[PDB]
């Protein structure tokens, strides 16, 4: 017997919903990864029907002629109900239409909240008081952002946790659903090559890079509200840091992994204001199209704003394994390229017998694009040479696994929610630690309004970040020559 | 000022000379790697000329029409003198011919002995008493084999050492001149990734593989005399074992490296008779041409001989780093392929959290063919899967350094002799140790005449070697699937 | 301001109360370690008075004539109330009495349940329903034993946890109050000489020894119900194992330490019945007094009882640090001495160059008697010798800290309860793991009624225990000679 | 058959001879450690007899009334021969006299050189040309000092080595004869508790302490020539450093240990002049006897002498195990006490959770006086405390082996020479490295004549040495309180 499963999309008319969630679940249904008895009901304020959302989301489905029959099946399993985000009567109407399905009750309920944070409290309280299943399990899915600082996020976290247990809250951080972020755990805890060397005795510094080649591109209101720190460094870089620095769990269970992650987070001290470089981008006079406009050009930006579009922050995990090793979290929009990269720079080899010609090893795990694990090792120079040179032991997903499709992060996250695996989600304690690490710095920046170092659009950011990276021990040589 | 260097070929008419030496030195001179004032004198019993050896060695030079001018320069710097290996008059004739050359006096003689071992004593004593330069450095080069057992090799080694200083003997083991064998030092002494894990605490067993897809093909008299053990295991496999198991040298100097190599050799006990698997090949019923004949189907092989064409022997290096870890030296002619491979099977990951789906990691360093370093590591299965699968971090010479021509071993060895580097050459004491481990086993086999396990030509050798591999610790699963 | 503290003792007329708790609180008050406004309330079914319990507990105070004034103050701060363990009226009578003090409302109430396990239900429920302070904190204290198996302990733990939070439940395991047992953490996580070597890579086996030189001596009825396993191995030896094998906590907070302990408990597999040696003592024919009778020679012991007074059980902690290392928990009553010992036998030194004259090093931390930490180390033989003998690096409390007094465990435990430090107390999940490790073994023993190996009173128990110890990896030599 | 052995003491009338070598050989013969065919021949310029040497060396024998008969036996096996150190005729006369003894031809001759270094060249030349046994082995024993700098030591070492083989030259460093110095090898290579932590990953700095409570005491003419560096630092402290830092030998043979020691020597760079603190003691104005006079208050010391009687020198071993760890060699005469001590200060425990109360562990080995090995550990404060404090795991020889008399170093050195064990003797290459480490510093000090920091007699030397120790990483706290 296959239990009935139901997927609910809040704000089904929303941008995020029609842009990512509906294509994600359609792709998952195309591969048959959901249980056989799966229904989908949309919910928003807009008075739409299944046909309206269908024609709105079809261009994002990436469908081909071979899958019409499955497409009409999928939209025969879809539904929509209109209502408000605070009127209960809409929620009893939704529940009445909700039970009117096959097996509708024993069904395992599942809610996705693709809504602005300003309505999270009301939506979650109404779902708790009205849309709770009596037989199957109920799992609610919240979305980034989670508050603005320690207290603002803490009040929301306590409001949600007071309503649902920790096994029913699924905080989405879609980089945790990436292929390489998951592969971090298997590389760390399934290989003896990477076991003894994963400590402060060998690792000089850890660099987690996040770059984007475009700016806010005319949508500067929300970025002005938040900043690059709150957007990326608080969640994406910090989860990659937790996966990198976590201790070996007792098992592969979600609770053990999240306990290790929160234990690692608890060992991080406050972010000092002398370890942070902020940058804001201005238009490139020789750029193309959007490259000629800066962050002060976007009208969606109040005049004279100090919001930074780049940041390089050092974190220290004070524990027996990571004491003294800097964790350089450098992220920034409007940079020269797109790259999510985990770079562990190892210490110099003890007793260099190669006359200072050797350089630091760098295990690099590029999350996106071109998923690949390569360790920058020192091999002997091929030919009639004896001095060593930097090479790599490369494993690229795209040259070794061409015939397999690395799925989208949302697909895997939703599949994990369906299967009950909560390993790749943010816990309340982990969120509290993540917010308390950065809250003093955010408050200091908000109250003081510093001047971020200007950096031209499309450049590699302010040089002050590079000065910081050199200062905190990271060594950059620029002698690494790589050819595909 | 560049000192004159003279290359000397004993037995210049020999097969080894015309097939490997003259092409090697021609390639070295073609790239300008030899000193500008370089002359070459040939010596053998046959009364030949420069033109005769020229036309004999032309098919092996791999010459090109644009290289013709350099070819005539090369053969203008060549000369030939005939004589006897026992008559001194020929030796002072050669010396006088040398003195009639560009500053012969201050010239740096360099001797090569491409002769059968039966004349090494006489040739070396005559060279010492008649052919020594009074100004520049003098170095001789002796060739495999080095005796037959401990005492037979010891007498020759003492005779040579009593005549020449250890900075003058250059014992050729051309597998030391291979690209990957020399790289072994860089891989482990220039990387912090391979340092902490290079011990008995992480390595379960070490396998050194040497395979040949072909048999002896009418040259079976010498192989019947020797046996695969003293052919390949005493020198090639054992030197790869020394380089794998050596300690970190104080410097890249030759003497230091040879010191740790002999130190590691001194920690190996002699071979027990219960750790040896021996095989003799018989023709394949459905073979092709040469494959239809066995080792006993060769007319020059004496009838009813028990000489084996395959050997898998387990060695133990009882020291603080290699105590208890087997060193399975598996070699065999008439096997299914050609491969020189160094395989380190690491221990099972402690506290397996992936439900025994992980398998032992293996750093594999394939010397030839298709030089490549790949660590068989456990990565997460790409796509909608969570169990790990075997993969590799691959660095291949040919896909990364396709424009770089990896030279022949003899080229690099002769260049090392010219440059005075003795790092990749056999010193007397590690030769004595290497013969010490294997001599009792060779004597026991010679006296007892065991029966080697018959294995079909072109097969993977006897299954008893695989049984030994399982018995001593090595784990084989056969689930590794690799695509280029 | 010093808040009022009230120490309420259930079963004030009890044996354990009068012989251990009243002397403990009197000693704590005599040294001035209690808050100034501290009062003690007695409670039991007996209609005793303050003077009655006073004269009953004088002989166990070890009081002195010069302390008469402080003793009079102590008993001026004492009180007693008679009542029932299930009648609520007595509970609000105690509440009204306790409130009728100085600050008898803002007081910090502290309860000790020195009662048989059969009344924990009623006492806990009545205390929760009637005897809570609305201003100060309220902490309850429970005592060994905790059930008989997994389910019996689970029901009691769930009932207690359903009424009190984990910061208000204080589970007493007086071996956690021992000096060496708490010093284990400082040995492990504060010294760099015991950190790198505290893993499976250097430890051959782990032995925790518990010995008593006397049998049940006339109380065999109580011991027959439980057995030595449930008496010692489930709590004392197992918590010693947890403190030995625990990973380094994030901080010295109680929650971190208990989380590490329960994490280590989660990694222990269930006890197989092939690693248990049960023993029942038989009367020594030439003993003195009590030694002439066996376990079956006691009137209150049921006839034909196969209860074991000795046990040696091997535990395996399947994790990264303790994979494969056996954990022999050897306990036994009527043995040859009284001794609680933590013995860590290290592996043989790899690459032994002393001609097998060396033996395994042993880290010993003797909890009692004569608290001492010594490492059975290999030093060179003093005098005109070159071979090593087995010696020790001894730190003995009594020769180094003679002038300081070693306090009783209950004293420091009660002081920790007063200070709110819950570091050395058992958590509920720790009980669940400690009981699930042993429950199938105890159930199978109870069902099958096996036959314990008889051993003479005053001997060292069955020799099958020694056979098991040598089988699982422990090497006993008997060559260790020690002189005081 | 017991081969005859002959003990020859060159300069038998010398100060060192009658103070140390005659009582040493007498003690060795008293205990029957010598072969029963043992004879002793003296030689010097003085025209003394057996009775004269007897009456001169009796007070230093420490004889007792019960061993006269042993004294008459010993002096019946004693003989004296007069002659010169450059006249051959005396040497053939000695050869004739010493052959004219039982088995005076197969006897194993063994020579001791208790002579000033100015005559070593002539004495070794004559003894090689005239007094060599043609049947039994011959071993020559030399004494400190070995030259004054690199070239002065090299010339004498080459002269000695050009006449005798390395298995016959026995260079005396009587500290290598000390109990603790030899025991260092058993500490390191026979214990699993001191092996893993014996590297740069756990050791912060190394201090080798040598202190003397008395000045030059009227022998300033000899000490002015050399200085404290050449006196103790070049040999005693540095050989202790070599034996502490050495890699584990392949076997307990002498050549393996000596090779490891010279390998460690080869990894040390020349001594820079910015890490050397020199001190010259001056008279304490309130001293007693010799404490009231300084090094300038001794008539035989040349006026205006800048020779240093104290030195703290920082050494680095650039190898895989000791990279970055400073080696502080702090030695000085006229200090506050007498002490030879090996102190290894370990790094701070990473991720300290005890709020900076922990301090660096210090493995301390006191060579003399009161031989003891103790590791300064951090244990919990006994009693009603929870903070850790400094303690030690103490093994003191005098409390554990009080009935075992630790023999003099010269006794064991002579017994080693008799037995052929050359483990504890200095090699020529060892001397070369030891001298090239310090030679540039000594030459610079001689050429520029610095001014050492004055320090009063009986003090702990200049405070600049303490400043240097603090700067190079050593953390002195002064809070370590020890009670016997
Ligand atoms: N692939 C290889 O052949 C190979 C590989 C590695 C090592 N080696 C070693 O290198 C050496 C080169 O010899 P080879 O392989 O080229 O075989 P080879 O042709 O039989 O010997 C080479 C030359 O040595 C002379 N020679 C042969 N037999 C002799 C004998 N009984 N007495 C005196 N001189 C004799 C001959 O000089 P003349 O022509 O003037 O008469 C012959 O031309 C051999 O020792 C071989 O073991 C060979
Ligand atoms: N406690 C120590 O003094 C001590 C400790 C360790 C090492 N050493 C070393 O051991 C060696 C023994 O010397 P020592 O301490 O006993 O002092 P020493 O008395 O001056 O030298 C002992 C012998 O040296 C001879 N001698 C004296 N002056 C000489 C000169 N100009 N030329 C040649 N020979 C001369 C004398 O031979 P005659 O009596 O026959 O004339 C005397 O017997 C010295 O090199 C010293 O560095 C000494
Ligand atoms: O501790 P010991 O054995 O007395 O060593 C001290 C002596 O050792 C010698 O090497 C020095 O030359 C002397 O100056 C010093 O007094």
């Amino acid at each position: 017997q296959s239990d009935t499963h139901i997927f609910i999309i809040m704000g089904a008319s929303g941008d995020l919903a029609k842009k990512k969630i509906y294509p994600t679940i359609w792709w998952l249904f195309r591969d048959g990864l959901l249980p056989e008895n799966t229904f989908i009901v949309g919910y928003a304020r807009s008075r739409l029907t299944v046909a309206d959302i269908r024609k709105q989301s079809e261009p994002f489905f990436k469908a081909t002629p071979e899958e019409k029959l499955k497409l009409e099946d999928f939209f025969a399993r879809n539904s929509y109900v209109a209502g408000q985000y605070d009127d209960a009567a809409s929620y009893q109407r939704l529940n009445s239409h909700m039970n009117a399905l096959h097996l509708g009750s024993q069904a395992n309920r599942l809610f996705y909240l693709a809504l602005p944070p300003t309505v999270y409290e009301a939506v979650t309280k109404n779902i708790h008081e009205s849309c709770m299943s009596q037989i199957g399990w109920n799992r609610i899915i919240v979305e980034k952002p989670f508050g603005r600082d320690l207290q603002s996020s803490d009040r929301l976290s306590n409001h949600i946790s007071s309503l649902f247990r920790e096994d029913q809250i699924y905080r989405i951080n879609h980089y945790l659903g990436k292929e390489m972020v998951q592969n971090l755990m298997v590389l760390r805890f399934a290989n003896r090559i990477f076991g003894p060397i994963w400590n402060r005795d060998n690792i000089a510094c850890v660099i987690l890079t996040f770059k984007e080649p475009f700016g806010t591109e005319g949508r500067g209101g929300y970025f002005d509200e938040f900043g690059i720190i709150r957007d990326v460094m608080q969640n994406h870089l910090l989860q990659m840091l937790c996966l990198v620095a976590m201790e070996k769990p007792a098992s592969t269970n979600s609770d053990d992994v999240r306990d290790e992650k929160v234990k690692v987070l608890k060992c991080i001290s406050e972010v000092q204001a002398n370890n942070v470089v902020l940058g804001q981008y201005v238009g490139n006079p020789d750029g193309e199209g959007e490259a000629t406009k800066g962050y002060l050009d976007d009208p969606t930006v109040p005049r004279g704003s100090t919001t930074a579009t780049f940041a390089a922050v050092v974190l220290y995990v004070e524990n027996e394994r990571w004491d003294g090793v800097p964790f350089i979290l450098r992220c920034g929009k409007a940079l020269n390229e797109r790259k999510a990269e985990v770079r562990l720079q190892f210490h110099d080899v003890a007793g260099d017998i190669f006359h200072q010609q050797c350089k630091r090893n760098e295990l690099v795990i590029r999350v996106q694009p071109n998923e690949a694990v390569y360790t920058k090792m020192m091999t002997k120079k091929p030919g009639m040479f004896f001095n060593p040179e930097e090479s790599e032991l490369d494993l690229t997903y795209g040259n070794r696994y061409k015939n397999v499709k690395l799925p989208d992060a949302y697909e895997r996250l939703i599949l994990d929610v369906f299967c009950g695996s909560q390993m790749h989600f943010v816990r309340s304690d982990e969120l509290r630690e993540a917010w308390r690490i950065f809250t003093p710095l955010l408050h200091q920046i908000e109250l003081e309004k510093p001047k971020p170092i200007p950096y031209i659009y499309g450049s590699r950011g302010p040089t002050e970040a590079d000065e910081l990276m050199k200062r905190v021990g990271f060594q950059y040589e620029g002698t690494y020559k790589w050819v595909n």
